[PDB]
């Protein structure tokens, strides 16, 4: 059985990486593009982009360790630790040439270290909708004049005593609907059915815990990145962010300018945090065009 | 039936104020001092201070509307609305003389408007461990280099769709122990027995909901106070804050300086948010001494 429907022409499969069984969905032909999902979701957030991208590239979309159908990490949930798994997975499929990387939400946290440490392995980079973990995250407000702030969940999820697991267990669907809609401009794109699918996946006990362990390691990731960022990124990079309610707006590109020498950014009006679903068509177009400036299958 | 044990020589009673039945505990004789508790607690947080103050003052400690044994407010949960109930309650017991006020946590939110609107009724004021609702609250961080921040719960509690009640219902005792200890320096004073008492009170469905309605009204309280703060407080004021884990530190006094002409402040080392329980000896002493500068028994 599969947690999410696999697009025609794609395969659902697994690979062991450093003793951890990673799930991914793969299809297409040509140079490799790895798509990395974020919190509250799985490989499936990429299911609309995948068929289009697969016309020109080999596309792989893994589940992050502990989430979807991937085994939890055996090392830890810090960015540097998780990035090893994703880098080695990509290298299994693209040993002889650099690959492209697209990441959303905590997919950014879990890839930045392997990007900065293995720059020759990364042809082009697309990051969307989340800060790279650094001191900037300590500036986001706890509360706003309009109500709940964007990232108070960083504290909720990082809290000890299994605070988040304990409160959310038995209420996973309820919580995820609130969380998704509070970070969305276009809530309509999230059908009750789609919410059901995502909720059932992250409700698996080890996945509910894994979700929050990423946040429990966030300060460690910030400290790791303080050292890593001494080396700027040199590959062509694009950032995307939502310009509507729930989105990062200008923050995404502005932060990335501090990390990357060669970066272009777009803010998508009318879209929030969940770009692949809220603004599928324009997001897909921007990603496909940016990656197609490089070598690919015709 | 009582949720918490009354100190010897005190009485547990109720007063109807504007159609709302308020619970309070009262004892002593002399000029009136009203003690107003905050979130996660009830009048009981004052139970150690109460007998000491009662040697020189008439002491009243009410339960905030909807919390402890008090009915929910009929108007609303904004500071200005709740302050009416508390001002009227105090004035029933001290109709002809100013009274003293001590408030902790959201007790501050629920008293500030009646202090600024009725300055002649307030002889001396002690505020501890919470911001007065104003624009400064939007500057607190969501996350810190140590972990969870002081006031991320403002967002959690204010969130739509009854987010906090829905998640916390059935898990009130677990949640309260985490919340209290995460905001404490001296966590050891929160025995399982004491936590059981506080949890059973706020787990009453209407109390769990009321708790969060104060936060859902927070932005309204900020808007209210923007107008009220055009007049500085003129009565003697003291602020207390914890200097340990979970405490407000220097913020308490620094904010109060913008509100009060006559203010002295203290930061208590090794103490977090829960001053009456974490640091009873020094906190009680500071409060008794400050209030005893004025007329007492």
């Amino acid at each position: 059985a599969e947690e999410f429907p696999v697009p025609n022409g794609f395969e659902s499969a697994y690979r062991e990486v450093d003793g951890v069984k990673l799930h991914y969905v793969k299809g297409g032909q040509g140079p490799l593009v790895m798509l990395v999902h974020g919190f509250g979701q799985t490989w499936y957030e990429w299911h609309q982009l995948m068929p289009e991208l697969a016309k020109r590239f080999t596309v792989i979309a893994p589940d992050l360790p502990g989430l979807g159908q991937s085994e939890p990490p055996k090392t830890g949930y810090s960015g540097e630790q998780v990035a090893v798994y994703l880098h080695k997975l990509a290298r299994q499929f693209s040993p002889d040439r650099p690959f492209d990387l697209v990441a959303h939400s905590i997919g950014i946290w879990n890839t930045y270290p392997m990007v900065v440490k293995n720059q020759a392995d990364i042809a082009r980079l697309v990051y969307m909708e989340a800060p790279i973990p650094d001191a900037r995250i300590y500036r986001f407000p706890a509360f706003t004049a309009q109500g709940e702030s964007l990232v108070w969940h960083f504290s909720f999820f990082a809290a000890d005593d299994r605070l988040a697991e304990t409160l959310i267990a038995g209420k996973e669907r309820f919580f995820l609907e609130h969380f998704i809609k509070s970070h969305a401009s276009n809530t309509e794109v999230f059908s009750e059915r789609l919410l059901d699918l995502y909720a059932r996946s992250y409700a698996k006990p080890h996945s509910l815990n894994a979700s929050f362990e990423y946040y429990r390691a966030l300060n460690e990731s910030v400290r790791q990145n303080a050292e890593l960022a001494k080396t700027r990124l040199q590959m062509p990079t694009m950032t995307l962010a939502g310009g509507g309610h729930g989105g990062m707006g200008t923050f995404q590109l502005e932060q990335m300018k501090a990390y990357a020498e060669d970066v272009e950014g777009h803010v998508l009006p009318g879209c929030g945090h969940w770009l692949p679903e809220e603004c599928a068509a324009p997001m897909n177009r921007l990603v496909i065009d940016f990656l197609s400036r490089g070598r690919h299958h015709h």
